[PDB]
Protein backbone atom coordinates (compact mmCIF):
# COMPACT_ATOMS: atom_id res chain seq x y z
CA UNK A 1 0.00 0.00 0.00
CA UNK A 2 1.15 3.69 -0.96
CA UNK A 3 -0.51 6.50 1.35
CA UNK A 4 -0.03 10.29 0.50
CA UNK A 5 -0.71 11.94 3.44
CA UNK A 6 -1.66 16.37 2.36
CA UNK A 7 -2.37 18.27 5.20
CA UNK A 8 -5.05 21.61 3.44
CA UNK A 9 -7.03 24.17 4.12
CA UNK A 10 -9.91 22.14 2.11
CA UNK A 11 -10.25 18.48 -0.54
CA UNK A 12 -13.11 18.63 -2.54
CA UNK A 13 -14.17 16.57 -5.28
CA UNK A 14 -16.28 15.76 -8.22
CA UNK A 15 -17.14 12.32 -9.67
CA UNK A 16 -17.22 12.78 -13.53
CA UNK A 17 -17.89 8.92 -13.88
CA UNK A 18 -16.89 5.00 -13.09
CA UNK A 19 -13.70 3.69 -13.76
CA UNK A 20 -14.58 0.33 -13.70
CA UNK A 21 -17.50 -1.91 -14.38
CA UNK A 22 -18.42 -2.31 -10.54
CA UNK A 23 -17.89 1.00 -8.66
CA UNK A 24 -18.89 1.81 -5.06
CA UNK A 25 -23.10 2.62 -5.52
CA UNK A 26 -23.77 6.17 -5.04
CA UNK A 27 -26.41 8.55 -4.52
CA UNK A 28 -26.92 11.55 -6.12
CA UNK A 29 -24.87 13.54 -3.47
CA UNK A 30 -22.09 11.39 -3.23
CA UNK A 31 -21.33 12.47 -6.20
CA UNK A 32 -19.58 15.57 -4.60
CA UNK A 33 -17.77 16.43 -1.41
CA UNK A 34 -16.06 18.67 0.41
CA UNK A 35 -14.12 18.92 3.81
CA UNK A 36 -11.85 21.18 5.45
CA UNK A 37 -8.47 21.74 7.98
CA UNK A 38 -8.28 17.80 6.73
CA UNK A 39 -5.83 15.33 6.67
CA UNK A 40 -6.39 14.02 2.98
CA UNK A 41 -4.47 10.44 2.90
CA UNK A 42 -4.94 9.64 -1.14
CA UNK A 43 -4.45 5.26 -1.11
CA UNK A 44 -3.53 3.26 -3.54
CA UNK A 45 -3.88 -0.40 -2.01
CA UNK A 46 -1.35 -2.79 -4.26
CA UNK A 47 -1.10 -6.37 -5.19
CA UNK A 48 0.94 -7.39 -2.30
CA UNK A 49 -2.04 -6.46 0.49
CA UNK A 50 -3.71 -8.75 -0.91
CA UNK A 51 -2.01 -11.23 1.09
CA UNK A 52 -3.32 -9.93 4.74
CA UNK A 53 -5.86 -6.91 4.14
CA UNK A 54 -6.56 -6.56 8.05
CA UNK A 55 -2.72 -6.87 8.26
CA UNK A 56 -1.91 -3.75 6.19
CA UNK A 57 -5.41 -1.94 7.17
CA UNK A 58 -4.58 -1.75 10.86
CA UNK A 59 -0.81 -0.75 10.04
CA UNK A 60 -2.89 2.19 7.39
CA UNK A 61 -4.83 3.27 10.32
CA UNK A 62 -1.60 3.28 12.92
CA UNK A 63 0.34 5.11 10.41
CA UNK A 64 -2.51 8.13 9.60
CA UNK A 65 -3.46 8.57 12.98
CA UNK A 66 -0.10 9.09 14.43
CA UNK A 67 0.44 11.93 11.17
CA UNK A 68 -3.00 13.09 12.26
CA UNK A 69 -1.49 13.82 15.75
CA UNK A 70 1.76 15.41 14.24
CA UNK A 71 -0.16 17.79 12.02
CA UNK A 72 -2.87 18.22 15.04
CA UNK A 73 -5.82 17.11 12.59
CA UNK A 74 -9.07 15.99 13.76
CA UNK A 75 -10.57 15.54 9.96
CA UNK A 76 -9.13 12.97 7.67
CA UNK A 77 -10.30 11.83 4.63
CA UNK A 78 -9.39 8.85 2.81
CA UNK A 79 -9.53 9.35 -1.02
CA UNK A 80 -9.36 6.27 -3.00
CA UNK A 81 -6.48 7.09 -5.81
CA UNK A 82 -5.02 4.05 -8.27
CA UNK A 83 -2.19 6.10 -9.46
CA UNK A 84 0.00 6.26 -6.82
CA UNK A 85 1.24 2.81 -7.82
CA UNK A 86 1.84 0.72 -10.63
CA UNK A 87 1.38 -2.57 -9.04
CA UNK A 88 -2.72 -2.49 -7.84
CA UNK A 89 -4.58 -4.93 -6.16
CA UNK A 90 -8.15 -6.47 -7.82
CA UNK A 91 -10.91 -3.95 -7.35
CA UNK A 92 -12.66 -5.71 -4.62
CA UNK A 93 -9.69 -6.18 -2.49
CA UNK A 94 -8.90 -2.36 -2.93
CA UNK A 95 -12.38 -1.47 -1.76
CA UNK A 96 -12.67 -3.49 0.89
CA UNK A 97 -9.18 -2.33 2.84
CA UNK A 98 -10.27 1.20 2.01
CA UNK A 99 -13.49 0.89 4.03
CA UNK A 100 -11.45 -1.02 6.42
CA UNK A 101 -9.12 1.94 7.04
CA UNK A 102 -11.92 4.50 6.61
CA UNK A 103 -13.67 2.42 9.58
CA UNK A 104 -10.63 2.14 11.74
CA UNK A 105 -10.18 6.27 11.36
CA UNK A 106 -13.71 6.62 12.68
CA UNK A 107 -12.97 4.03 15.65
CA UNK A 108 -10.17 6.12 16.46
CA UNK A 109 -12.29 9.00 16.88
CA UNK A 110 -11.69 11.15 14.11
CA UNK A 111 -13.62 13.03 12.08
CA UNK A 112 -13.65 11.08 8.97
CA UNK A 113 -15.09 11.54 5.06
CA UNK A 114 -13.94 9.42 2.06
CA UNK A 115 -14.44 9.84 -1.41
CA UNK A 116 -16.74 7.16 -3.68
CA UNK A 117 -14.85 4.23 -4.63
CA UNK A 118 -14.14 3.27 -8.57
CA UNK A 119 -14.66 6.59 -10.07
CA UNK A 120 -12.55 8.92 -12.41
CA UNK A 121 -12.73 12.40 -9.57
CA UNK A 122 -12.22 15.77 -10.09
CA UNK A 123 -10.82 17.44 -7.48
CA UNK A 124 -9.19 20.52 -5.63
CA UNK A 125 -6.65 20.45 -2.37
CA UNK A 126 -4.78 23.60 -0.85
CA UNK A 127 -1.96 22.04 1.16
CA UNK A 128 -1.13 24.06 3.86
CA UNK A 129 2.65 23.89 3.03
CA UNK A 130 3.71 23.45 6.71
CA UNK A 131 7.26 21.06 7.35
CA UNK A 132 5.14 18.16 8.53
CA UNK A 133 2.02 18.89 5.50
CA UNK A 134 2.97 16.56 2.90
CA UNK A 135 3.92 12.90 4.27
CA UNK A 136 4.01 9.25 2.79
CA UNK A 137 4.20 5.88 3.54
CA UNK A 138 4.92 2.49 1.74
CA UNK A 139 3.10 -0.21 3.81
CA UNK A 140 3.47 -3.84 3.07
CA UNK A 141 1.48 -6.64 5.02
CA UNK A 142 4.23 -9.97 5.80
CA UNK A 143 2.00 -11.85 8.14
CA UNK B 1 12.28 8.51 -9.21
CA UNK B 2 8.90 8.31 -8.65
CA UNK B 3 6.60 11.23 -10.47
CA UNK B 4 3.27 11.85 -9.90
CA UNK B 5 1.65 13.82 -12.76
CA UNK B 6 -1.96 15.62 -12.34
CA UNK B 7 -3.30 17.03 -15.74
CA UNK B 8 -4.79 20.72 -13.52
CA UNK B 9 -6.87 23.56 -14.42
CA UNK B 10 -3.81 25.38 -12.64
CA UNK B 11 -1.75 25.18 -9.85
CA UNK B 12 -0.58 27.80 -7.67
CA UNK B 13 2.25 27.78 -4.94
CA UNK B 14 3.23 30.13 -1.63
CA UNK B 15 7.18 29.38 -0.14
CA UNK B 16 6.30 29.57 3.69
CA UNK B 17 9.76 28.61 4.80
CA UNK B 18 13.28 27.31 3.93
CA UNK B 19 13.55 23.56 4.46
CA UNK B 20 17.14 23.32 3.70
CA UNK B 21 20.02 25.54 4.81
CA UNK B 22 21.07 26.67 1.81
CA UNK B 23 17.86 26.51 -0.97
CA UNK B 24 17.74 27.44 -4.52
CA UNK B 25 18.35 31.36 -4.74
CA UNK B 26 14.96 33.00 -5.37
CA UNK B 27 13.61 36.53 -5.71
CA UNK B 28 11.28 38.26 -4.20
CA UNK B 29 8.24 37.42 -6.75
CA UNK B 30 9.03 34.33 -7.08
CA UNK B 31 7.69 33.28 -3.06
CA UNK B 32 4.14 32.70 -5.37
CA UNK B 33 3.77 31.43 -8.30
CA UNK B 34 1.46 30.40 -10.72
CA UNK B 35 0.18 28.68 -13.80
CA UNK B 36 -2.73 27.58 -16.35
CA UNK B 37 -4.03 24.89 -17.59
CA UNK B 38 -1.20 22.26 -16.85
CA UNK B 39 0.55 19.18 -16.20
CA UNK B 40 2.15 19.23 -12.92
CA UNK B 41 5.02 16.84 -12.69
CA UNK B 42 5.21 16.20 -8.77
CA UNK B 43 8.75 14.75 -8.56
CA UNK B 44 10.75 12.92 -5.75
CA UNK B 45 14.17 12.16 -6.64
CA UNK B 46 15.47 8.53 -5.35
CA UNK B 47 18.74 7.12 -3.45
CA UNK B 48 18.77 4.78 -6.66
CA UNK B 49 18.86 7.75 -8.88
CA UNK B 50 22.20 8.83 -7.18
CA UNK B 51 24.00 6.15 -9.54
CA UNK B 52 23.16 7.86 -12.75
CA UNK B 53 21.24 11.20 -12.91
CA UNK B 54 21.75 12.13 -16.68
CA UNK B 55 20.07 8.20 -17.15
CA UNK B 56 17.00 8.96 -14.93
CA UNK B 57 16.69 12.98 -16.22
CA UNK B 58 16.41 11.76 -20.30
CA UNK B 59 13.88 9.50 -18.80
CA UNK B 60 11.90 11.18 -16.67
CA UNK B 61 11.89 13.98 -19.47
CA UNK B 62 10.41 11.10 -22.09
CA UNK B 63 7.93 10.08 -19.90
CA UNK B 64 6.58 13.39 -18.87
CA UNK B 65 6.59 14.75 -22.37
CA UNK B 66 4.84 11.97 -23.20
CA UNK B 67 1.67 12.51 -20.72
CA UNK B 68 1.44 16.02 -21.99
CA UNK B 69 1.41 15.39 -25.50
CA UNK B 70 -1.32 12.18 -25.00
CA UNK B 71 -3.62 14.77 -22.63
CA UNK B 72 -2.79 18.26 -24.83
CA UNK B 73 -0.88 20.04 -21.83
CA UNK B 74 1.07 22.96 -23.52
CA UNK B 75 2.05 23.61 -20.05
CA UNK B 76 4.42 21.87 -18.01
CA UNK B 77 5.08 22.71 -13.78
CA UNK B 78 8.34 20.61 -12.48
CA UNK B 79 7.40 20.58 -8.62
CA UNK B 80 10.04 18.99 -5.95
CA UNK B 81 7.74 16.39 -3.78
CA UNK B 82 10.52 14.96 -1.51
CA UNK B 83 7.95 12.96 -0.02
CA UNK B 84 6.26 11.04 -2.81
CA UNK B 85 8.82 8.76 -1.91
CA UNK B 86 10.77 7.02 1.36
CA UNK B 87 14.06 6.51 0.05
CA UNK B 88 15.63 9.97 -0.91
CA UNK B 89 18.40 11.16 -3.09
CA UNK B 90 20.78 13.43 -1.30
CA UNK B 91 19.61 17.02 -1.87
CA UNK B 92 22.13 18.46 -3.87
CA UNK B 93 21.92 15.67 -6.37
CA UNK B 94 18.14 15.96 -6.39
CA UNK B 95 18.37 19.69 -7.45
CA UNK B 96 20.99 18.78 -10.18
CA UNK B 97 18.08 16.11 -11.78
CA UNK B 98 15.27 18.31 -11.45
CA UNK B 99 17.35 21.27 -13.58
CA UNK B 100 18.19 18.29 -16.05
CA UNK B 101 14.45 17.70 -16.52
CA UNK B 102 13.31 21.21 -16.41
CA UNK B 103 15.70 21.99 -19.16
CA UNK B 104 14.79 19.37 -21.31
CA UNK B 105 11.18 19.42 -20.93
CA UNK B 106 12.43 23.30 -22.40
CA UNK B 107 13.90 22.16 -25.38
CA UNK B 108 11.47 19.42 -26.09
CA UNK B 109 9.37 23.09 -27.00
CA UNK B 110 6.71 23.06 -24.29
CA UNK B 111 5.90 26.55 -21.96
CA UNK B 112 7.53 24.99 -18.49
CA UNK B 113 7.30 26.15 -15.26
CA UNK B 114 8.62 25.17 -12.09
CA UNK B 115 8.64 25.68 -8.00
CA UNK B 116 11.51 26.89 -6.11
CA UNK B 117 14.07 23.44 -4.81
CA UNK B 118 14.61 23.41 -1.05
CA UNK B 119 11.85 25.30 0.30
CA UNK B 120 8.09 24.17 2.02
CA UNK B 121 5.50 25.55 0.26
CA UNK B 122 1.61 25.39 0.47
CA UNK B 123 0.03 24.99 -3.15
CA UNK B 124 -2.96 24.89 -4.39
CA UNK B 125 -4.18 22.74 -7.48
CA UNK B 126 -7.43 21.32 -9.55
CA UNK B 127 -7.07 18.01 -11.19
CA UNK B 128 -9.46 17.67 -14.08
CA UNK B 129 -10.46 14.05 -13.30
CA UNK B 130 -10.21 12.98 -16.87
CA UNK B 131 -9.05 8.92 -17.24
CA UNK B 132 -5.49 10.49 -17.88
CA UNK B 133 -5.65 13.46 -15.49
CA UNK B 134 -3.48 10.96 -13.09
CA UNK B 135 -0.95 8.75 -13.78
CA UNK B 136 2.18 7.56 -11.72
CA UNK B 137 5.71 7.02 -13.06
CA UNK B 138 8.59 5.41 -11.79
CA UNK B 139 11.81 6.39 -13.36
CA UNK B 140 15.24 4.16 -12.37
CA UNK B 141 18.87 3.56 -13.72
CA UNK B 142 18.96 0.80 -15.58
CA UNK B 143 21.81 -1.05 -13.77
CA UNK B 144 19.46 -1.11 -10.77
CA UNK B 145 16.17 -2.73 -11.87
CA UNK B 146 16.84 -4.30 -14.98
CA UNK B 147 13.61 -2.11 -16.75
N1 LIG C 1 -5.86 -0.54 -6.10
C1 LIG C 1 -6.61 0.55 -6.00
N2 LIG C 1 -6.38 1.45 -5.03
C2 LIG C 1 -7.15 2.51 -4.88
N3 LIG C 1 -8.18 2.73 -5.69
C3 LIG C 1 -8.47 1.88 -6.68
C4 LIG C 1 -7.68 0.75 -6.87
N4 LIG C 1 -8.16 0.09 -7.91
C5 LIG C 1 -9.21 0.76 -8.36
N5 LIG C 1 -9.41 1.84 -7.62
C6 LIG C 1 -10.58 2.75 -7.74
O1 LIG C 1 -11.13 2.58 -9.06
C7 LIG C 1 -10.99 3.80 -9.80
C8 LIG C 1 -10.46 3.49 -11.20
O2 LIG C 1 -9.25 2.73 -11.09
C9 LIG C 1 -9.94 4.61 -9.04
N6 LIG C 1 -10.14 6.04 -9.28
C10 LIG C 1 -9.20 6.96 -9.09
O3 LIG C 1 -7.94 6.68 -8.67
C11 LIG C 1 -9.57 8.42 -9.37
N7 LIG C 1 -8.82 9.31 -8.47
C12 LIG C 1 -9.26 8.77 -10.82
O4 LIG C 1 -9.69 10.11 -11.09
C13 LIG C 1 -10.25 4.24 -7.59
O5 LIG C 1 -11.41 4.95 -7.16
N1 LIG D 1 14.96 13.90 -3.13
C1 LIG D 1 14.27 15.01 -3.34
N2 LIG D 1 13.37 15.09 -4.34
C2 LIG D 1 12.70 16.20 -4.58
N3 LIG D 1 12.87 17.28 -3.84
C3 LIG D 1 13.75 17.28 -2.82
C4 LIG D 1 14.47 16.13 -2.54
N4 LIG D 1 15.25 16.38 -1.49
C5 LIG D 1 15.02 17.64 -1.12
N5 LIG D 1 14.12 18.19 -1.93
C6 LIG D 1 13.72 19.62 -1.89
O1 LIG D 1 13.99 20.12 -0.57
C7 LIG D 1 12.75 20.36 0.12
C8 LIG D 1 12.79 19.73 1.51
O2 LIG D 1 13.05 18.33 1.39
C9 LIG D 1 11.67 19.67 -0.72
N6 LIG D 1 10.39 20.37 -0.56
C10 LIG D 1 9.21 19.83 -0.83
O3 LIG D 1 9.03 18.55 -1.28
C11 LIG D 1 7.97 20.70 -0.63
N7 LIG D 1 6.88 20.22 -1.49
C12 LIG D 1 7.53 20.65 0.84
O4 LIG D 1 6.43 21.55 1.03
C13 LIG D 1 12.23 19.86 -2.13
O5 LIG D 1 12.03 21.22 -2.55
Amino acid sequence: MRVLLIHSDYIEYEVKDKALKNPEPISEDMKRGRMEEVLVAFISVEKVDEKNPEEVSLKAIEEISKVAEQVKAENVFVYPFAHLSSELAKPSVAMDILNRVYQGLKERGFNVGKAPFGYYKAFKISCKGHPLAELSRTIVPEE
